């Protein structure tokens, strides 16, 4: 969005798969961002990343952005796996680069991957899976982990139902959502096997605040019952999962052993796809806790919070201060992994 | 891909949709080249297009790339013309206020590689961002989609010979029956026999299996009648989005193209069709066919077609200034 766009370098980190690099100057850049947008977006995510990569000019940490095979079918369910492998494939290349053109040690090089908005699923998903060596793909661990604004779509479409969204009230989008649903599980049912039906656009983007594409399988399990045993992929960050739940998730963080530093919540004070009776804070203190194992562990970052105001990608020209103080945050976070 | 990346600018023509700029400061960059494609021969693509890009460095050209709807998705025909002059228009503004207006004497040209060909043609003939005139027009590889599977049931594809796609080719032919609310085929199935490897919804692997022989898709097949040719090719005139000459290159070696096909009267048929039987000067006369060329020119043996593709691309855009 700056005038005259945003210079940079377009890399190939596979032969289909591109990570774009935002540098204006010859500084020195041993360390490095990858930023994961949500889910769809690819190098097309705006917010603040503009604001971000102005302040990262002065530092040695260079702005990365990516695409993934998620970003060209972003409708398809069961996609966090292929996603996690791709971002471990970006990370291996961005590691090679930066030895290859800086060289200094072999492993100095510092990697913090942050995620925005539904790429934030991404980042728990590639620090609390599996790591399986199989051979018929190993991720590299972190230095630091960010996430911007995770937030349970599940719980933002209960939102949407309760309260509207745009132009659009409750009393209007009801009757699509149940009209969905039934295309939905009728669609689970009645179609072929690796066929995938793909619901209207029209539909669907007057319940789901992402606005991308819809496949059935995928509708159905932002819309489902969560189970209180189990949840869906996708539902990572919703308020009424057990502590069961989450030491499966945020309490993997330890186990896999992929983060060797801090992880760090900026959730929006004003997100917009936050229902009003989800407690924020207590939700971020069954994240902590689950992380760190009730005081086992110190690997949630004390730093994490709920940025002052903020809505949920930070857009507005009313977002100019939560966006300079969430730019000022990162700054912070990634200048104290440098301190030693 | 080079070894540290390419350098340039990433652009956001629409708060959803980019184009990467390739360039450096060493030289001003009045003219632009738009290179269109579909997913995997667009902003993502690798081809020739780092050769070109490099090619284009001394020059007053840079060099654009860009997401449309349809690069994402991977009807489409009008939103992906809508989305390249969108696009145009961005370009346009950007270099007017960069490097001045019409007293610096800008041109745009307009590239498709591949699949993106077919946007080239639908874009200046067919009859809401209003589109721009273009200076210039070129269509590297255009192929019939069509043409390609049949060429794939006959031949095969990859390791499979025509006996293993045969049966994957007809559950596929069941499967989208029973679907004609859209419905996506199976990828590890459609890419058995598709040669683009993009996902097909089961209308589009119809119309594609089905003979009319026609769909809106069906631009380049050899079979079209010169009545056909008219409505596409010969509309380019007509439409007056094309200020200068429509340069088109065959791949000699294509292997997506039926080896039953004379590309000679092939070429021969799009010029007095475009040309109007030489009543118009539109048609390029170093349109040809790159020797040895594969569709995408991709490979370690392909350094001489590459670099008779972007010294064709370097003469054709020398002569537009």
């Amino acid at each position: 969005w700056p005038k005259g766009g945003l210079p940079g370098i377009l890399h190939h980190y596979t032969e289909t798969l591109v990570t774009f690099e935002y540098t204006t100057t010859t500084t020195r850049k041993p360390h490095s961002l990858l930023f994961v947008g949500g889910l769809g977006d690819g190098l097309a995510t705006t917010s603040y990343l503009a604001d971000l990569a102005h302040a990262l000019q002065p530092t040695e940490w260079s702005l990365f952005t990516l695409t993934l095979t998620s970003s060209y079918q972003s409708w398809g369910l069961g996609h966090l796996d292929r996603d996690t492998n791709e971002i471990a494939q970006c990370l291996k290349y961005i590691k090679e680069y930066k030895t290859e053109k800086f060289g200094g040690s072999a492993s100095s090089g510092k990697i913090v991957l942050m995620g925005h908005s539904t790429g934030s699923q991404c980042v728990l998903h590639y620090l609390s899976r599996p790591n399986p060596h199989t051979h018929t793909v190993e991720r590299m661990p972190l230095d630091g982990a960010i996430m911007q604004a995770p937030v349970s779509d599940r719980e933002a479409i209960q939102w949407v139902l309760a309260e509207g969204l745009g132009d659009r009230t409750p009393a209007e989008i009801r009757p699509v959502f149940e009209k969905l649903t039934s295309m939905a599980r009728e669609a689970a049912r009645d179609a072929d096997a690796g066929t995938d039906v793909l619901l209207p656009l029209a539909m669907t983007s007057l319940v789901y605040p992402a606005h991308t594409p819809l496949s059935a399988r995928r509708f159905l399990s932002l819309t489902s019952p969560e189970s209180p045993e189990s949840p869906s992929e996708d539902d990572l960050f919703s308020s009424d999962l057990s502590d069961e739940q989450l030491g499966k998730t945020f309490g993997m963080i330890r186990e896999q052993g992929l983060l060797r530093g801090k992880l760090m919540v900026l959730f929006s004070g004003a997100d917009q796809s936050v229902p009003a009776w989800v407690d924020k804070d207590t939700l971020l203190s069954r994240w902590r806790n689950a992380t760190d194992h009730n005081g086992e562990a110190a690997i949630w970052d004390e730093n994490s919070g709920i940025i002052p105001n903020a809505s949920h990608a930070l857009s507005n020209d009313d977002q100019a201060e939560p966006r300079n103080f969430l730019v000022n945050k990162v700054l912070g976070y990634l200048s104290a992994l440098v301190k030693a």
